[PDB]
């Protein structure tokens, strides 16, 4: 027998015998998965009868006892005992946990997809572990009561196991993850203090449905002890210089950025100007067979504008197109808790890859971090900790956030709280969109070895630095928005970011 | 809690709430049926989520030890310890019985349609009781495995319960038991040695999908508390007087009975020649809408004959008719173990009804009984017994049994063994189907008080009698034949018995 | 039996017993609905044989008589006869006008849907009724021969009803009428002189297949016999002075009314622009779903423009949104009679709901009218009695005629024909979809004790004022688009009409 603390969720096996492939065995697929790494190993049986599946959680028992991997079983909690298994694991619908443990003394985990339930899960004391909700969609669940809650629903659910101090109590994630996501589940499901993230990544169709369990199992591993995830070719690590906005405007002029613009028609004219005065080209394809082959383009760049009309599959799409290239993508998330249609449609993109960077205003991104002027400096570091990422915040004084953290993820430095993370602030006294397209371009340039934080700082200050010489030269908001674009080509032309009006300061 | 020795079987009730009628509630039949005559219920969810059915379990649990009536839980175990449940009753494809009492110590069930599963049970000393096979068909169970086996495969698991007797263990019979046929199941379900029957008569949709349970479980309740099973409206009851062979001979020509022969096209055109001999009327339909109008007519008898290009479906609605009006029916199963097709089908004939004769010879009879001269008796007397009901056996002598037993049936008097039975002999030195035909005339013609047994002697004498007196005034095969018909005529026609050729011993 | 000036056609109930709520009867709605407002009945069966037909009629003629209410018969006159009916009702491709008269001598209705059928109404002389037309598509006429026509067409008819004097005519409108468009029909379904309108609203549906007869009725009368239609929260009431124009000019940017333009690309950035010059915020929402979070928002305002791309059933979903909450619409036909699908499309959207104001030139406004400068005048002036709207006409000269008088509806002060209304003018000597963006937003502004009228007006000098402004300032095509924004801008913020170049007369 094992005990509680001798349990390793890394890579947790939940199993299914409808999915394997013609002339592989079940027994076939989970012995190459504990070969390669998995660590713990779930047997699954919704359907078959109580006698096979005995005879089965027997023959994998022995299969996994000669790894010294335990074994748990789903919801049969009295074949559980019958077999001697080292664990039961039960959902919502299945037997309340204090009768469980009432025939047991052994490990329980439950299946969590909400904050709700972590809370009885504490007015209970020490179940000793939790699947976390349904974090993508996935068709191997036959008729699921919940929906795909994201990597911010998981965030809800680490972040209450703390609030509790339900120290206890270890996490899996489940529900869709491939190698096409692993790395951003491990790298943004972490609580907000920091201090607790996931304990390990289950799948089931990964290597269960494999034509080659082995080399499937060797990869999800490979994601799994890794700790740096970088998830856009540029680097990401102390105010900024002058001559580091300087090279940052030489290397976007140097670079020609392609930069792909995903948004509604209004921003589409003027926001193509402004990339375009940048000494970068606009592109505003919203067609999903171009999408990776624009993002293939040497220095590419991808602007996302909420409500555009471009289908969501094609906004996954896009999104996925360019992290598959490591490549930078830009958020502005216009509409937000503005509608009940544009809060499930932001909510839906954000859970579709990473972003570089989330630009909104003061109620876009109070919305966001789900919370004056000291309390948008809050809810700015909230949201850039909370989705990874440099997260920009308007109006007359800008604040900009970076929670990439180098870009680390662990499985329990994650110690470095929402609060700790570096946040700036950009004034130039009383003086829109056209902030993403400028941070794009800005972006667009940086070179391998540049820095992401310092290339949106750049991109806040060329636009806010525009912004007054264009104020003061205007007759009108007609003449200003022609003079600001004018103000942004003069600007990055004469190299002297010296001799400009707004001034950088810490938050 | 209850003792093992405290379980009443009488009606024991099996729940499916996909079934119940709308505007009725499980609980509600439940109740109704626990008022009104049930004794033991269980617990049936095969679809259902582990909390609600626990849910429903408590909530049932409480409405049974409400009326001191035990609650069983099926195939799962844990759930039956987790809300204190009374026993268990398992399947063959369930956890193994070992097992089970390790985890517990309260009533097991099993479900057993085969003696080899009774020799395991037994091999295990002391599982509780056992479900005994599907008996008839039933579209309640979804997806089945083991196919209807009837009142004969029953038996042969009761008569498996004394080989190796298991005192020990109980048992109750199940599926597709209605009203129209429990007294038959009731009747015919007893072991060999006539020691042990059922203990119980177990029903799902006769209550639970019933638009008044109330009512349908105070019917059941008439059935399984009665003891006389009055199948044929005869008398069922020493040699047969010769004064007795005259007042039979009297009835059935003062009485014409109408003879309905379903049999093949050749013992057709004879069979209507003799039936009209005896002053009777064969009618030769096999039609299925005329069925019921035919057993209307007064003193009406049903022969069957095996083979006889009539559907199954027919047979089956045939068969039903006369024991709905409480007539006789004479089988006869020409084929038998002769071919494949044939066993098949008199075992599935067999099953329909409750026959008031079976003739066979050697052959035959010997099949029947699943087993000379001495040996013939002993086979005769089996066959009797079996199908409850008088068997004539053909060859030199004639050998007729009785095994009707005043139609008695109890759930565990039924201790009148095979052996015990009367059975008669009739010998008349060395000289077909024409006996079934005669003894249907004979039978057809008794009045409510009148005698089954006799009735069915008089016949084989009358026959056996025709025989020696055409033996003498025939020239071959041909006129053989036309002058049994034509003595069979005289004879009864100049009634005097007092004068006929055969003798009449005790086998 | 009544006479033909004793039908009371406010609220006339057609019959369909083939729609009626599971548990209700056909005499139960007619009923109910007799108690509750109903003023006339017509029996309706297409489908029953005509034995059933007149059990009902009979049946039924009693329970209206009991109400002092009429009957009629659909198109079965024979029918009407045999039960002593007191009208009946047949079609166009029913039994000729002429040949009924001839059978009967009491009172006839016509189904009629446009000008030619009136035209044949009228040269016969002394048919009782018309039924107009099918106004808003429905299912309840099973396989239809007609086209909905809107109100539009509804007037088509009243005006050869004057055209002809057929002062011995009613009328009633059907085909979907229901709570949501009882007002705007009775309201805009007037004769282009004003003198006659309809008589009564017909309604099958609404109350036959209510699930509460008695309250559908209720709400209907309520409507019917009300004279206000209040449908933007604004004022609708001698030339628009300097102060009004200054005080309009506040409340627009002390508000700062949310815009949404459902237009197309080339008016989208340039039309979001003159919403923001004027302290106003564009919204490009084409998304069905959000339409009804968008005018739940304050001071919010709806601009359409024809040809947007948008699906017909978001225009109508949009337009339905706005009137549900009395926020204004500004409807700008801009193709128009240029093309067929523009033409058909355009009037589709038309009887969708109530707009505030309708601008367009000399082509749109002249097309609109069904008909220089004298002309002009006379084409705004219709346009805007016609559709009940505060009409604007574009040009060197723009024309604003208020056709909404007050709001009032009747049953035949309707008489304040097509000249009568008020039309004013507005010049600035010889100087594009701007002026519709504009004038949204001094409607926007305006609080409930404003007025539409002045707020249009307003609008369209600020717009021409605009214009003498950026003329005069201009190097080209593309400067003075530019100096047009900043005019406005500026003339706003100086809110100084005194000063402004465009001249407002009586026109
Ligand atoms: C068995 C099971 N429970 C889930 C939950 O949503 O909690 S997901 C899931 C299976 C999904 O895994 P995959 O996509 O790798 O097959
Ligand atoms: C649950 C179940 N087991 C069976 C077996 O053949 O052992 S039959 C059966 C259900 C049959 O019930 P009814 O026909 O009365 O609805
Ligand atoms: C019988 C009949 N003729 C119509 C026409 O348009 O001429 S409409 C109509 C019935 C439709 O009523 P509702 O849509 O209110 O249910
Ligand atoms: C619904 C489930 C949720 N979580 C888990 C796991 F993480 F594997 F324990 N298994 C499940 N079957
Ligand atoms: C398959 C079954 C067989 N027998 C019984 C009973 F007899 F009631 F125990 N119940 C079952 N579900
Ligand atoms: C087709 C119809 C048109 N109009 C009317 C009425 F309500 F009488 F005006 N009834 C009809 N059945
Ligand atoms: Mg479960
Ligand atoms: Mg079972
Ligand atoms: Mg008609």
């Amino acid at each position: 027998k094992f005990s509680k603390e001798q349990f390793d969720y890394s890579l947790y096996l939940v199993t299914d015998s409808g999915m394997i492939p013609e002339g592989k065995t079940l027994y076939g697929q989970v012995e190459a998965g504990l070969q390669n790494g998995v660590t713990l190993v779930q047997i699954r049986e919704k359907d078959a009868d109580t006698k096979f599946f005995i005879e089965e959680a027997l023959q994998i028992k022995e299969l996994c006892h000669a790894h010294n991997v335990p074994l748990i079983i789903n919801d049969r909690i009295d074949v559980a005992m019958a077999i001697g298994a080292d664990g039961i694991h039960v959902g919502q619908d299945d037997m309340p946990i204090p009768m469980i443990r009432k025939l047991v003394g052994m490990v329980i985990g439950w299946s969590v997809g909400f904050p709700e339930e972590v809370d009885e899960l504490s007015k209970m004391g020490p179940v000793d572990y939790i699947g976390v909700g349904t974090l993508f969609p996935t068709l191997t669940k036959k008729n699921p009561k919940k929906a795909p809650m994201g990597t911010a629903g998981a965030i809800r659910v680490l972040d209450a196991l703390e609030r509790n101090n339900a120290h206890w109590c270890r996490t899996v994630g489940i529900g869709g993850l491939h190698p096409d996501n692993i790395e951003r589940v491990l790298y943004q499901c972490v609580s907000s203090n920091g201090k607790r993230s996931l304990d390990g990544i289950c799948v089931v169709s990964d290597i269960i449905a494999s034509l080659d369990a082995a080399k499937s199992t060797k990869i999800l591993r490979g994601l799994i002890d890794k700790t740096d995830y970088k998830f856009v070719n540029i680097g990401l690590s102390s105010l900024t210089t002058t001559d580091e906005i300087q090279s940052i405007i030489s290397n976007t002029l140097k670079a020609r950025p392609l930069v792909q613009h995903i948004t509604n028609k209004v921003h589409q004219n003027f926001g193509a100007n402004v990339t375009l005065a940048l000494g970068s080209s606009p592109i505003m394809s919203e067609i999903q067979s171009e999408v990776n082959d624009l993002a293939a383009i040497p220095h590419a760049t991808l602007l996302l504008n909420t409500g555009s009309v471009a289908p969501p599959e094609m906004l996954k799409a896009a999104i996925r197109a360019y992290n598959d290239v490591k490549r930078p993508i830009v958020f502005d998330p216009v509409g937000y808790s503005a509608t009940e249609t544009r809060l499930l449609l932001n909510n839906l993109l954000l859970t579709f890859g990473q972003f570089s960077c989330i630009k909104g205003n003061s109620s876009e991104i109070l919305g966001l971090a789900e919370l004056s002027n000291e309390l948008l400096i809050q809810a700015t570091k909230i949201v850039a900790f909370k989705y990874k990422t440099v997260a920009v915040c308007t109006g007359e004084f800008d604040f900009i956030a970076d929670g990439t953290i180098e870009g680390k993820y662990s499985l329990s430095t994650n110690g470095t709280s929402v609060e700790d993370i570096p946040c700036v602030a950009v004034e130039a006294g009383p003086i829109g969109c056209s902030l993403g397209s400028t941070i794009a371009c800005m972006i667009g340039g940086q070179p391998s070895e540049g820095n992401l934080f310092h290339a949106v700082v750049a991109g806040v200050m060329l636009y806010k630095a525009a912004g007054k010489i264009a104020s003061e030269k205007c007759n009108g908001s007609g003449s200003f928005q022609v003079e600001l674009i004018d103000a942004l080509y003069r600007l990055t032309r004469e190299n002297t970011p010296v001799t400009w009006a707004p001034k950088l300061t810490h938050t």
